């Protein structure tokens, strides 16, 4: 009656859970989908209770044989907490992962360099203060790689009935069904929501080709777990994401490609921000900024540039009737990054929500 956490680095995890739940023991609660630093990113972890940890390792390996895997006890699980934090909000080297695995004799399956190990350990050690659920439907093997068939309208009807119990599944303004991937992966669709109830209802209203397997995951998606407040650092750096307050010093200007840039003066000096082309209408908002506007930006730092996920216009330049209204703005659903918390999940005022 041993309780162990499996860390893998989602389809394969589901196949693995299956064999566990049928040949070695049960699975406690909901499996977990953890995303790592978005600038460097998924990894799955699940709690199980078997008798022979060695047996459990034997299974998973066969499954992986038809990649990093870790098997830690609920005990060590709490220790990996910091490793998980650094893997999500900072940068880790595969050395640091090999160290932990070595220090606590964590049984594992290593392949080559073993960069799958960082995710495997991170998935197990991640402590979720906030979280969201995701229902992932899979296709039958026979259809992997072919074109997904589904009724676009059914997803829009579904969001119309469930939103916000389910969210960021479709994009009305840009007319896109964002919960459906366009890759050779086994995933048919991935609906995000606030509960099993809503997700189950969603799965029942949506129309698509026959769904083979399905799994509701607990994830750090849409939580803002990657953001570092500016009161926590002395200097900013690339490959990290922040929530910075600043004052516009250089007004918006477009560049080749449909992107809009500008700069803000901050406790750290001037910082350049951007609203790349995929953000669509969100650029309309950005183009209205003016020298003097005080704001608070949220985003990943890359090449010394904040890649806007959302922004808050705190104060409009003192000396102006402008179109810009104070309050929150965010990229449309189709430009949403996995870890970005959507305004519909934030109990704040002045939220301008684009559905
Ligand atoms: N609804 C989802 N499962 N994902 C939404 C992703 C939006 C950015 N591509």
């Amino acid at each position: 009656h041993m309780r162990v956490w499996v860390g893998i680095d989602t389809y394969l995890a589901v196949l693995a859970m299956e064999r566990v739940e049928r040949e070695l023991g049960k699975v406690i609660g909901f499996p977990r989908l953890i995303r790592l630093n978005p600038t460097i990113n998924g990894a799955v972890s699940f709690l199980v209770e078997v008798d022979d940890v060695g047996e459990l390792v034997d299974v998973v390996n066969e499954v992986i044989i038809e990649p990093g895997a870790v098997f830690v006890d609920e005990e060590l699980a709490v220790k990996l907490k910091p490793f998980a934090d650094k893997a999500i909000k900072d940068v880790l080297q595969i050395d640091e992962a090999l160290f932990v695995i070595g220090k606590y004799f964590i049984p594992h399956l290593r392949h080559k360099k073993g960069r799958g190990l960082i995710g495997a350990l991170a998935a197990v050690g991640a402590e979720l203060e906030d979280f969201t659920l995701e229902l992932i439907a899979y296709r039958y093997p026979e259809r992997f790689g072919t074109e997904r068939e589904y009724d676009e309208e059914s997803f829009f009807d579904m969001d119309y009935e469930l939103y916000p119990q389910t969210f960021d599944n479709v994009d009305w303004c840009n007319d896109v069904v964002v919960c459906i991937p366009n890759t050779p992966c086994p995933v048919l669709y991935g609906i995000r929501g606030e509960s099993v109830e809503a997700l189950y209802k969603a799965m029942e209203s949506v129309k698509t080709e026959p769904v083979d397997r399905r799994m509701i995951f607990v994830t750090n998606h849409a939580t803002d777990m990657h953001l570092i407040g500016e009161e926590e650092v002395h200097r900013l750096e690339n490959y990290r994401s922040y929530r910075l307050r600043g004052r516009v010093t250089l007004e918006p200007y477009d560049i080749e490609g449909g992107h809009v840039f500008f700069e803000i003066d901050t406790k750290f000096g001037s910082v350049k921000c951007a609203a790349f082309e995929p953000t669509k209408q969100f650029r309309n908002v950005i183009r209205l900024l003016r020298k003097g506007d005080v704001v608070e930006v949220y985003g990943s730092m890359k090449k010394d540039t904040i890649n806007l996920e959302k922004i808050q216009i705190v104060e409009l330049a003192e000396g102006s009737e402008r179109e810009l209204q104070p309050g929150f703005y965010e990229v449309p659903p189709s430009a949403r990054r996995h870890l970005s918390k959507p305004l519909i999940r934030m109990n704040v005022e002045g939220r301008h929500i684009f559905r």
